């Protein structure tokens, strides 16, 4: 079903694209030869994603350097990202505030940048890409978590945000069905993956063998192109095996007549 | 269960000047516990108050604010508290003021439904923590099935809910390890009869509403139960199809996994 072709000459923005998941995304799409705009808070590692992405065979890649705790920066970077590329195809939603685990207290602060960063930013972005998202028929891609579908200790206000996100866009999704908005959404459950990020914040607590972040970059990109609307990438096969909830699909479908959406 | 369980408890209700919170109160009242009422509305938390002391409360009291305000939330339970004498049960069931639409670009209600829906409740919960380890207290979770499964019209609204799910069931996985004995309810609700409701779904949603003073029982037995989810719809089916077993498999699968020497 998936052909790398399909991302030939593709006006793609990926977020929390200097490391992790996101440079590697950043990477693919290059090799795939799609047009890219890169962000994230640090323009010194924006500025090497770029120009690796260009050596890799980028139709054209830059970058846009903000923190995403800004709502204002948010907005403006989508429409500055659709000027540099003409467009755009696909919006790639990646980028989180730095999380470590730790057992809640009292830090409201950390649980409101969670929100906002997390889950605000992505809603914003969102808005803003909408009408060039509506004129390409393209593609929102949320990067979520299990621990956005299922709770863990340790990461409380991070899964809030990525339950949140599920929330939001799942909604979202119904609505564009109803509204004839041709835009796919497209919401990625990832397991542990081996960033460094990850690798760091788990030693000692996890056993887990970490998924590989190539792979899962490129399955995260298959599935947006694919326009599916979740997008399953873990190492453990049990995880893989008992993740889909067909009874939540079932009681979403059972309801959908239900409603009299003429008003709207 | 039995109305003796809340008899002399001390329970606060969160968005109680009305709907269910209002029910909830009365509820409790009538098996003489001692209630601490908010919301913004200080004459109708007033009319909340006398209506609990005529039903049979051993105290009630009520502390007007919003809970856009986090300062608030902190210092709410704090003088909750210090009228109690201490605290049993925290309800929270407050929402920011929700209508039915599609989602366009209002980034200002996303916002204010995660302050008020969500980060409040966290809020409360760290305030009222600390009196709850004491007396082996309840946290009840006001949630929907709109927090469960999604729904087109309340995206903001969804997202809040599905949020609180995320944080509470976290945060009950850390109680079990830390032995904080305190027992988190999360009610996940269908369709009810409060007038708010009625108003906001009139021509849209052709379901019966299941009705407001048994949600409200029902939410205060699963809380008294220390029960972690209560499920309550007009419909049994959805009731069925509702419950997420292969998550409970997965969490209970992946609980022995964690190192929590560190912690
Ligand atoms: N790694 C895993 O195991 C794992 C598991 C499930 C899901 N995920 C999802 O995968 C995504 C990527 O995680 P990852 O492990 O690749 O993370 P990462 O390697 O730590 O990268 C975080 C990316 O976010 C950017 N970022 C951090 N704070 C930011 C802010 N305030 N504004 C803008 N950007 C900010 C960081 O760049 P700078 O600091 O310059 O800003 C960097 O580009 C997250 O959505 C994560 O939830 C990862
Ligand atoms: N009704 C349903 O069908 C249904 C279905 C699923 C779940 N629920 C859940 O049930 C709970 C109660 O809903 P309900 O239908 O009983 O709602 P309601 O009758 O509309 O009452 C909302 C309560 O919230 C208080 N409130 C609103 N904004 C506030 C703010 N900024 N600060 C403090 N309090 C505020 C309101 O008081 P004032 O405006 O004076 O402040 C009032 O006491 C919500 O958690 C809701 O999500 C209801
Ligand atoms: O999203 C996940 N992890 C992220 C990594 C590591 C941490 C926490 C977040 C955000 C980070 O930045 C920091 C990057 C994540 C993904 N899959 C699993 N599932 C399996 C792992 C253990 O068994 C279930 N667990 C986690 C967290 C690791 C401990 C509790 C949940
Ligand atoms: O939480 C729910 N409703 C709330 C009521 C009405 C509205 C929206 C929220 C917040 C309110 O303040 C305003 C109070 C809620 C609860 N159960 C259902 N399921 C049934 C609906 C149709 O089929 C199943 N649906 C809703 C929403 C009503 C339409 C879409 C979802």
């Amino acid at each position: 079903e998936f052909r790398p072709e399909m991302l030939q000459g593709k006006k793609v923005i990926v977020t929390g694209a200097s490391k992790g998941i996101g440079r590697e995304m950043a990477y693919h799409l290059a090799k795939m030869g799609a047009h890219v705009v890169v962000t994230a808070r640090s323009k010194e590692t924006l500025q090497k994603v770029v120009s690796h992405c260009l050596e890799l065979g980028a139709a054209s890649a830059h970058y846009i350097a903000g923190t995403m705790e800004d709502m204002t920066f948010a907005e403006q970077f989508v429409a500055q990202a659709g000027k540099l590329m003409g467009g755009l195809d696909m919006l790639i939603l990646n980028h989180i505030t730095n999380t470590s685990l730790n057992l809640f207290h009292d830090d409201i602060h950390h649980v409101r940048k969670s929100m906002e960063v997390n889950f605000l930013s992505y809603v914003v972005l969102t808005v803003a890409a909408l009408p060039m998202l509506k004129q390409s028929n393209g593609s929102i891609v949320v990067v979520s978590s299990l621990a956005g579908k299922v709770a863990y200790p340790l990461v409380a206000a991070y899964s809030a945000s990525k339950f949140a996100l599920d929330g939001f866009f799942s909604s979202i999704r119904k609505e564009y069905s109803v509204s004839r908005v041709n835009v796919s959404i497209t919401l990625c459950v990832l397991g542990l993956i081996d960033t460094e990020t990850a690798m760091k914040a788990v030693s000692g607590i996890v056993h887990m063998q970490a998924a590989p972040k190539e792979e899962c970059a490129l399955e995260i990109i298959k599935g947006g192109a694919l326009r599916q609307e979740e997008v399953y990438y873990d190492s453990s096969r049990w995880t893989t095996l008992l993740i889909r909830n067909p009874s939540r699909k079932i009681l979403e479908e059972l309801y959908s007549t239900s409603y009299n959406m003429d008003r709207f």
